[PDB]
């Protein structure tokens, strides 16, 4: 319950299986309160315009944050994560792409399509930047 | 063949402990000599960078790491670092050059961690992004003797 919507866009994401493939996808974030806890939640959807089949999500809570800051060595905290990942995605680089090869949006398939792996990039001149990766869950 | 590539005063916060035998390390922000250079190693040619560092305030203060390619590969690999060895310095270099146009008219960047025998310090550089600490690499340095 009490679902703030915070960002909803279609972003193009290369997908891998392990032939990879630049698709559009729908990114969801939006923030929520847990039911039996009253304790906030941060909600990730991806989605398909094609593959209706195509429908991963993940829950986070501070709990499930923290093991994602640590394996990502995230500063923020999980209050100030949406605001600084939505700034990233929407004010950042605001470079258009022409569709009739890099991509900061990475998505990694299972074989038996029970999850995804959700992977944010902000490529160095060093490095790739990888700023996290999240298990997104077969809806 | 050695060619300095940068050489330079830098101000890093550098952490030193009170005693071999205690915990407790103080922590300062001074100023460091940071150079580094390219050479080719005597026996193999092989192409090496070379990590000083230095101070004014301590003679005794000598500090250095020479990388070839193979250690370099260990360093990619801990620090997830994308570029090869021959642009490895270009790319640090070029970070390390700093117009600062703050004409007045303290976040460090660059942390020292030393020994208590003085035997190496711990030379790590930073880059912050909005979402973390933005670490570039840590290098081991060893004592000039």
């Amino acid at each position: 319950t009490s679902k703030i919507a915070l960002f909803d866009q279609t972003l193009i994401a290369s997908l891998l299986q392990f032939k990879a493939y630049k698709t559009k996808v729908k990114l969801k974030i939006s923030e929520q309160r847990n039911e039996t806890s009253g304790e906030k939640e941060l909600k990730f959807e991806i989605s398909r315009s094609d593959d209706f089949e195509f429908l991963f999500s993940e829950t986070l809570n501070n709990e499930k944050y923290q093991i994602l800051a640590r394996d990502h060595d995230l500063t923020v905290d999980f209050d100030a994560f949406p605001k600084v990942i939505i700034q990233h995605l929407l004010c950042k680089n605001i470079v258009k792409n022409l569709e009739e090869k890099p991509t900061e949006i990475n998505i990694i398939l299972d074989a038996e399509k029970n999850f995804c792996s959700f992977e944010l990039f902000s490529k160095t001149p060093w490095s790739k930047g990888k700023i996290f990766s999240i298990k997104l869950h077969a809806v």
